[PDB]
């Protein structure tokens, strides 16, 4: 079996620096093992120290298994389930099952194999009525609290872990099906998995299932040994219990006073030959899948996720082609008139910026799993490039391209712009490249920020000062010699320049030509060439391309600095 | 006392309906009544069909209160509890109680005695060492989740409630902690409070205490009667229980199993001595404040939220602020020459599309709260005129107004407008106008939707469409017949146009003037005149003041629009 230890553990939490937990000591060997105590005590963070996910700046102590340290593939054979779920609401309970089981277990397995033990686990939990079920959505009424710690409990019963670490397993669960989880593990800890676990109010036959007991305290530890003596030690001490019925509460009655009591409680036990016992025997004691499979699911993950969260996906498609519709009738029929250059100008403008703007949704939900990647990762699941490049696939990549290819095919030929072909599909590339562009700025900056409203914020203030500098709100050629170097930063300038620039070429906006030719009118800007001109626009073919090589740039720069804010970040 | 009562209850739920509850019939004397019950039996349901909180179409039973009906004042004597907390948590402890009881108890009492009761009841709960903390907010650190639900249960308690309803009192409390609220309550009840109350996995000590006990399940029910013959009435059929340590969890373990097991147990009660006597029993028996302390003491809270949520108030400001003087740097020293015009139409209709998307945010903190007012509505603390009223004179009011004169203070003198102060207040008043304008289609909009996301695209997407047809984009003499009715609908065409009229009026933008003069160029748009008729305006000042009029309306018309669908909202 495994045989888990501790020794002088410490722990301090930061400016002023805060000790959390206080001299601690134990042997956990393998059965069940129980971690009981009031809320704020130091449960959770006991088990978190004790499952290598905090930062090991505070931890003062010595973790060992029977005996050697930590092993490096420890996470390869342990799980964890949190206090607080963290599961995928757009998803059924199998979908997830699958998905952490095809990353965690072995691929030598075959997936007839995986399904079975998933429907063994669905069976064990009693999640039949509930298994193809979707879990929680803001759109969709979601399954009840119970079912779901159930799920998030299965994803790390399935990998077959030698050793299991559990947060309040059972919160808010009936008692019925709190019994039959604790049977469960009980059952399974009788062939040698060593399960350590918190809890709240257990019942007294739960009771007798321990092995092994802890007591934590206000940081400080009140009792550890096995669970039977615990009534007597106390017993010796005092509180002649012999009234209360189940002795769960009795223990709690103590801590909660049912010099200081704390103190008191701990240098008794530091007296106890318990304490002795256990610092004696403690003296004398002193990534599984490759890459493209991580890709793949991570992918397949995302394009679900994507289309069940339809305010990203459907919704940006239809606005787009209502708007291409729309666009197509207003502007329909563009006239080489004096109007012409102000309605040219409008819509590209438009186009651009609606590009510009419609990556703050993708992002969005970018950010919101922070969180659950932060679990997933210290889990064991994936590397980190895995999903980057996964969630790039399956949401950067696929719905940022579309736009551009549904609002040229409309607006193009209802309006009656440039009748080449070669115009038509510089024009599409164009959208597409600036559309990953802000894409790739809006990773950068929400890439490791927990908030949305802040990262949102922060995006559109961007996109605003960018827009300033397009072109058609001010003249490029009167800011100022000290502030024009600002405008090489702006993503719908070099979008908006590339648009002009091979519309306005072929084209003449004073209609009487012959009345025109005679004497041309100084203030006039008749042609395209020369309102390009006034704009600040090069004419060279090199003049359109730079803007493209310029946006891959960024691209390329944005996607880098979003690939090192995540690896940099605090997996902690 | 009170004594509560029902008989022949039964409810339904909808296109297909579903029964929830089934035939139910109970008596709740004065003391201490509580309803156990698994997942999914009917407890919330049948908490709220007693407190008048689910709609009367489903229901088909008589709920009376002392033989006579249900009392029209009945909300204004008997409090409930939620069983997911509803706490602003911007605010601390001690403000939201000193709301509930200032709105909710009569205002004949002094301030000095509301304050004494507050201070009892934080001591009862055991709060004092978080009485002036902040509850969770998504930037400081939240509360413990018992801290939290104890302050729920003190806005009502602290009503003294003749008649008191709580869904899952103790949720997540530690054992000492519960057993201090239930003996608060017992205590409390000992004096002709009748409490009604739902509970999981009660102790032995507790289940002592009750007075009544309800036992629903799958909506049937099992067992109505005094707390200690449930063990003898079950003793009699079976389960004889002699092994169990509490008795709670023998009668769940009866409902979860340890023809069908749910109806063979009904029958066998509505064969039972109790259900004849409580049928016989049955057939034998068959605002506080006025309108302006509402108005202010929900504009206080309003006041106190917003800004305390730092995004919508303080990071408006500072961007307005830096915008502003970006703005002022670039257009610097704006000239009457041929590129005047593009950069003064420019920065007017920047500054008008600004102020119209700026209104997303402030209306959004407006979309969430709406479950909170709705309980709020509920329970009795102010009509819905008073909220409408007071969320406008605290947000809408106040922080929509400065950006206009923040904006116009700064770019005015920096660029060069027009040097007149007639202008320089139009400009002011008609920004001014296209804000509130803005915040009120965004309030018509989102009031009564629950999700912000959608809301969200619903605004921003009805602002774009405005924006289509501003004026700069596309000349509006261009567009067709059957679609320039559209352009009435836009708000940003008439803050745009106004601002136009008063600038360009008395310009000339060829430098040139005698050689101008001599021979002007037809397509020259030298003047601004000229420029303002070419976009399809009128030059008499009525073609300038009928825009604010029309924004007047507007606003008008929106904010009746929210009213009534705050109004004709399902407050059930
Ligand atoms: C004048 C108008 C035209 C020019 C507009 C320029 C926009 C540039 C956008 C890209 C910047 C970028 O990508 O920011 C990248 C930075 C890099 O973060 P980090 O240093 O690696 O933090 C390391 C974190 N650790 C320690 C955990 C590793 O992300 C951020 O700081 C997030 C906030 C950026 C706010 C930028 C606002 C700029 C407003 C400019 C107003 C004049
Ligand atoms: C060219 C410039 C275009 C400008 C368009 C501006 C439209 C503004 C209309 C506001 C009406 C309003 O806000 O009314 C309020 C309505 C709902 O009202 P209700 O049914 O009474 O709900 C009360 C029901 N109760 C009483 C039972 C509770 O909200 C909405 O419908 C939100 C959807 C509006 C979508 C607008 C999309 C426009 C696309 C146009 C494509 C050509
Ligand atoms: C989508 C229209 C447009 O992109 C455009 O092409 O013209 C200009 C402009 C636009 C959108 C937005 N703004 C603008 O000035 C300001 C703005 C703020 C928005 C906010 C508030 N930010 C200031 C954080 C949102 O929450 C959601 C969408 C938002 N969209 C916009
Ligand atoms: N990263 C942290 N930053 C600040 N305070 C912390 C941090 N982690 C813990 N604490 C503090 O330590 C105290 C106890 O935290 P802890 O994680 O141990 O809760 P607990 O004892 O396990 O009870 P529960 O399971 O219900 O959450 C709390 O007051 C908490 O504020
Ligand atoms: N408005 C509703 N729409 C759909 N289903 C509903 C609605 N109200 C109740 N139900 C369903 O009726 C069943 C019973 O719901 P109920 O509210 O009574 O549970 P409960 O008594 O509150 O238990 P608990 O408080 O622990 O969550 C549930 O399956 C629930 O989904
Ligand atoms: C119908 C037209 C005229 C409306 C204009 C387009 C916008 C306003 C409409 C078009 C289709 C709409 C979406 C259609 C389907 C869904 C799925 C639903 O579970 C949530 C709302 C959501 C996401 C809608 C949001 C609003 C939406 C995006
Ligand atoms: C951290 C981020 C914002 C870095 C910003 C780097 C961007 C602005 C850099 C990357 C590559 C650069 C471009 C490289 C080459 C060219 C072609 C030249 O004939 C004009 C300048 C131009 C177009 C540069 C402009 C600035 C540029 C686009
Ligand atoms: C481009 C310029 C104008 C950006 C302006 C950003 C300023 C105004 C915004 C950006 C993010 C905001 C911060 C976001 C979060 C917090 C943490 C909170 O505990 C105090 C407020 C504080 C510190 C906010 C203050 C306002 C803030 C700093
Ligand atoms: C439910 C919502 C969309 C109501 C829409 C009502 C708006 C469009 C109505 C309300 C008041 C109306 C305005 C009232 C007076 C004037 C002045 C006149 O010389 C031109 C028309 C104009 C400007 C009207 C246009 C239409 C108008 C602005």
């Amino acid at each position: 079996g495994a045989v888990l230890s501790f020794h002088n553990i410490c722990y301090r939490v930061k400016p002023v620096e805060k000790e959390i937990l206080s001299n601690i000591n134990g042997i956990m060997k393998p059965g069940l093992n129980a971690i009981l105590g009031p809320t704020g005590g130091g449960k959770s963070s006991l088990l978190d120290v004790l499952a290598a996910r905090k930062d090991p700046s505070g931890l003062s102590g010595d973790v060992l298994i029977n005996g050697a340290p930590r092993p490096a593939n420890f996470k390869c054979n342990s799980g964890y389930v949190v206090q607080d779920d963290v599961v995928m609401g757009t998803l059924t309970v199998r979908e997830n099952l699958q998905f952490s089981a095809a990353l965690r277990l072995a691929t030598t397995m075959t997936n007839h194999e995986k399904n079975e033990r998933i429907n063994r686990v669905i069976q064990e939990l009693g999640l039949d009525k509930v298994a193809d079920s979707k879990v929680g959505t803001q759109f969709i009424r979601g399954v009840s609290g119970g079912e779901r710690k159930r799920t998030s409990i299965g994803m790390e019963l399935i990998t077959d872990p030698s050793i299991l670490f559990l947060d309040e397993p059972t919160t808010g669960l009936d008692s019925s099906t709190a019994n039959a989880v604790l049977l469960l593990l009980k059952r399974m800890s009788k062939q040698g998995r060593t399960i350590i676990f918190s809890i709240h109010q257990p019942r007294y036959s739960i009771f007798k299932l321990f092995d092994s007991l802890t007591l934590l305290a206000s940081g400080r530890l009140m009792f550890h040994g096995p669970a039977q003596e615990a009534l007597g030690y106390f017993e010796s001490a005092g509180y002649h219990c012999e009234a209360y019925n189940n002795p769960a509460d009795f223990f709690l009655d103590i801590i909660n006073g049912d010099k200081p009591l704390i103190e008191k409680l701990a240098e008794i036990y530091v007296n106890s030959s318990f304490y002795k016992e256990t610092k004696a025997e403690l003296h004398q004691l002193s990534y599984t899948t490759s890459f493209c499979h991580q890709l793949r699911w991570v992918s397949k993950r995302s394009f679900k996720n994507l289309l069940g969260n339809p305010q990203a996906s459907i919704a940006q498609i239809i606005v787009t082609v209502v708007l291409g519709l729309v666009i197509g009738a207003i502007y329909f029929g563009l006239k080489n008139d004096s109007t012409g250059i102000q309605n040219r100008a409008g819509v590209l403008f438009f186009l651009t910026t609606n590009q510009c703007f419609s990556s703050v949704s993708a992002v969005e939900l970018f950010v919101v799993e922070k969180k659950l990647f932060i679990h997933e990762y210290i889990s064991g699941y994936y590397r980190v490039s895995s999903y980057f490049l996964g969630k790039l696939l399956s949401d950067l990549l696929p719905m940022r391209m579309l736009p551009s290819i549904i609002f040229t095919c409309i607006v193009y030929f209802m309006l009656g712009l440039k009748p080449k072909a070669d115009a038509f599909f510089v024009m599409m590339f164009t959208l597409m490249m600036v559309a990953y562009s802000a894409s790739s700025m809006a990773l950068a900056i929400a890439a490791g920020q927990s908030v949305v409203s802040v990262a949102t914020l922060l995006m559109t203030i961007c996109f605003v000062f960018m827009m300033i500098f397009s072109g058609l709100l001010v003249n490029l050629t009167t800011i100022a010699s000290w502030l024009s170097w600002l405008q090489y930063f702006s993503i719908p300038r070099y979008g908006f320049t590339a648009l002009q620039h091979n519309e306005f070429l072929g084209q003449n906006f004073c209609p009487g030509l012959n009345a025109t030719g005679n004497n041309p009118c100084n203030y006039a800007t008749c042609t395209g060439e020369e309102y390009l001109v006034k704009q600040g626009i090069d004419l060279s073919p090199w003049g359109l391309w730079k803007n493209h090589v310029a946006l891959a740039c960024m691209i390329v720069i944005f996607l880098t600095i979003a690939y090192l804010k995540l690896l940099f970040l605090k997996k902690y």
